């Protein structure tokens, strides 16, 4: 990727300046409305161990990544599906249609649907995302994986996401933006310009979260 690539630049520049380590912090100051992201994983289920991983994003749109590696999404309007094969040749299709082909992998996204909608809360929910460009692309989920502290969710569209476990918080970085997006333990959600926090400091809670978030990137990198 060379947005992970970007991304890696981003955070290796923005930790290097050591941003919790000034004497008045400003991260205030980096805020930026204008970068906040259109798309992040709003719900997700790790049925690794079968199926995949099924996921929401913000948009109510929900994707599978299945374990033969394929992914099916399924858009908002409950109807239209996107099928990428293993070679990420994509297509699209409606559900009304019924392919036999794919009517097991519907039925796993649908089942998923479900069990989302039933059991579980819908991250960054108080948020509005910023106004797309009419012809942006869903994303899918590129790659994830799980670490004892995180889950950590690669989109198609460059975008790292980091769900933190203990205290639920979470990263989302777009390195077209060179942006991140912090939602803290009470899901006060806040965007920034990752230069501007090298400028004006941060507090030592996200400064931590993106050395770690270099780390992930690292891993996403080589494998």
């Amino acid at each position: 990727d060379c947005h992970l690539s970007d991304m890696l630049q981003q955070l290796h520049s923005v930790n290097a300046s050591k941003p919790s380590e000034r004497g008045l912090v400003r991260q205030e100051e980096a805020e930026d409305p204008a970068c906040i992201p259109i798309f992040w994983v709003s719900k997700w289920v790790d049925y690794s161990d079968k199926y995949g991983l099924g996921y929401q994003l913000c948009d109510n749109s929900v994707g599978v990544l299945f374990n033969d590696s394929t992914r099916l999404i399924l858009y908002n309007d409950g109807d239209s599906l996107q099928y990428i094969e293993r070679d990420g040749t994509e297509s699209y299709l409606t559900v009304s249609s019924h392919p036999n082909s794919l009517m097991k992998k519907i039925t796993l996204l649908k089942y998923f649907r479900n069990y989302m909608s039933e059991h579980l809360l819908k991250a960054g929910a108080n948020i509005t995302p910023r106004e797309g460009d009419e012809l942006a692309r869903l994303p899918y989920l590129r790659t994830w994986f799980r670490t004892r502290s995180a889950i950590i969710l690669h989109l198609s569209n460059g975008s790292v996401q980091i769900n933190f476990f203990q205290d639920h918080t979470k990263l989302i970085l777009c390195p077209l933006m060179a942006a991140v997006t912090y939602i803290d333990e009470k899901r006060d959600f806040r965007t920034y310009r990752l230069s501007l926090l090298e400028e004006y400091g941060c507090c030592k809670e996200l400064a931590s979260r993106l050395r770690y978030a270099r780390t992930m990137v690292d891993k996403l990198l080589s494998s």
